[PDB]
């Protein structure tokens, strides 16, 4: 008993150290509302991972972006979207705003079958202007076609063809403070299969020889879908954070990025996000960069 008490309280530091570590690093001010996302992090008691991530759109730095991952694994997901959903509820109340949950109500529908979900997370993207702040959510599905094809409906022409079905296994959902809602579909690429004649006919042959060229040292590809984007933004899975520089051209706030998370004590890999028209410059000006630790008991 003594052990869990004391690893208990070990995780819940080591949470914030991940978040303040970030924060600290890149806006001298935290951004509100953080510590109901700190409050948040330290109610989720079993396993998870956190998510920082870095938004740049030349030299501006987005950074009060966080997601957790519930990974305990009883498999609880029911549960732990109902502590989510009161975290959101615990936003509403504090910061005077009302979310709009129609796109994921919609989705969820009235016989959600939870058995089928594989990732659940859930967290921030906190803004000075109070309007354009948000929370996000993201639900992995397996097996669940019907769910598909009704996060297809609800993208309102973002997710392109029905072929894409074949691709498609997360779903996301942004809330906005100002009651503005988004859903974004999510089509991917396993590793295993980047070599195969079918991806090259279905997928790799609509993309640039520059967007292929980072899957060298992917071991996932994915393109995110969503009206709230102005291009789709192509995802990459980098085995090692430290490939970031050796195959995307980075701006100077990047670098600055790249730079800090060299050495902390984070997993090795990492997402990076970016429109496909970057990959074709001489240097990449808009870029996300997501970096990943996991807290385990
Ligand atoms: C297996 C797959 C498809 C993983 C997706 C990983 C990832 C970095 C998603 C971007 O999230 P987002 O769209 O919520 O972030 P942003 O706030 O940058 O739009
Ligand atoms: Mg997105």
């Amino acid at each position: 008993m003594i052990v869990n008490v004391i690893q208990k309280d070990r995780l819940k530091e080591q949470k914030l150290q991940f978040i303040r570590n970030h924060q600290q690093a890149f806006d001298v001010e935290p951004i509100y509302p953080l510590p109901l996302f700190e409050d948040f992090v330290t109610s989720i008691e079993g396993d998870c991972s956190l998510e920082a991530s870095c938004k740049i759109e030349s030299d501006k730095l987005i950074a009060s972006r966080f997601l957790l991952f519930f990974e305990d694994k009883t498999q609880e997901w029911q549960k732990y979207l109902h502590q989510s959903l009161t975290f959101f509820g615990l936003v509403e109340n504090r910061v005077g705003v009302k979310i709009n949950y129609s796109l994921l109500q919609q989705f969820l529908g009235s016989s959600f079958d939870f058995s089928k979900v594989t990732v659940l997370s859930a967290g921030i993207d906190l803004r000075n202007n109070l309007a354009e702040s948000s929370l996000k959510m993201h639900i992995r599905i397996k097996d669940y076609p019907e769910k598909l094809d009704k996060a297809f409906a609800l993208s309102d022409g973002a997710a392109d063809g029905n072929y894409l079905k074949d691709f498609v296994n997360l779903i996301g959902f942004d809330f906005y403070f100002n009651g503005k809602s988004e859903i974004e579909i999510y089509a991917e690429v396993q590793e295993d299969d980047f070599f195969k004649p079918e991806i090259n006919n279905l997928v790799w042959q609509h993309f640039p020889k520059t967007a292929l060229q980072p899957l060298k040292a992917s071991s996932l590809f994915a393109t995110g879908l969503s009206k709230a984007n102005n291009n789709p933004v192509l995802y990459y899975h980098l085995k090692n954070r430290q490939d970031l520089t050796n195959y995307f051209k980075l701006n100077d706030t990047a670098q600055r990025v790249h730079s800090f998370y060299q050495h902390q004590d984070i997993l090795p890999y990492m997402w990076v996000g970016t429109a496909q028209k970057e990959l074709e410059k001489t240097r990449i000006e808009n870029i996300r960069l997501y970096y990943y630790k996991s807290f385990k008991m």
